[PDB]
């Protein structure tokens, strides 16, 4: 199975977590690089959407403090 | 001068980095298990304080994204 990027799906789960494989298969971990400027530009860049960037931001805990 | 940690401060900048400085002396990086546990803590934990738990949140990213 190939290891093609999907940055954040919202669950990224086993069969989809093909990201944070990827992330963890490289140089370097990177998932979090995504999550510290994604809360950022919710909290302070004031971006705004429904249940979609709350989900991307809870998941990243989800997968980086449990199974990961 | 010592590394002696300090774990979340809410600045933690150059002279006050020996957190930061420990945690990557060390055998891994650690302030990042803290910013997804803390990020977390605020979305589903529903921490709510006076900019306390803001500026951990907004601090994590103003050294991990930028200086770290």
């Amino acid at each position: 199975g190939s290891h093609m990027r999907m940055s954040l799906i919202g669950e990224r789960f086993t069969e989809e977590e093909q990201k944070l494989l990827l992330n963890i298969l490289i140089n370097h971990e990177y998932a979090i690089e995504l999550l510290s400027s994604e809360i950022n530009d919710i909290e302070t860049g004031t971006k705004n959407v429904d249940g979609t960037t709350y989900k991307k931001l809870v998941t990243l805990y989800d997968r980086f403090r449990f199974e990961n």
